[PDB]
């Protein structure tokens, strides 16, 4: 018998980055860890993998942080923070 997670989608992204061996980890890597952990989602792989990525977007909680343009491939990584985006330079504002 199999039982799908009574975690919400939100729920599942948050674990999956605490469960993820490195912080910061691409959408693509993300299904992988759902796959592995639950395998209910084997059966049905088209309808909750597009629903994961409109919540990543729409929701500010979560930080992009992609790597550098130069290097190809994989350009986007997900992480927990708030509006760290000129946070690099402390004492310039009050």
């Amino acid at each position: 018998m199999l039982v799908k997670p009574p975690y919400s989608y939100i729920a599942l992204i948050t674990m999956a980055i605490q469960n993820a061996p490195e912080k910061k980890i691409t959408l693509n890597g993300i299904y992988q860890f759902i796959m592995d952990r639950f395998p209910f989602y084997r059966e049905n792989k088209q309808g909750w993998q597009n629903s994961i990525r409109h919540n990543l977007s729409l929701n500010e909680c979560f930080v992009k942080v992609p790597r550098d343009d130069k290097k190809p491939g994989k350009g986007s990584y997900w992480t927990l923070d708030p509006d760290s985006y000129n946070m690099f330079e402390n004492g310039s504002f009050l």
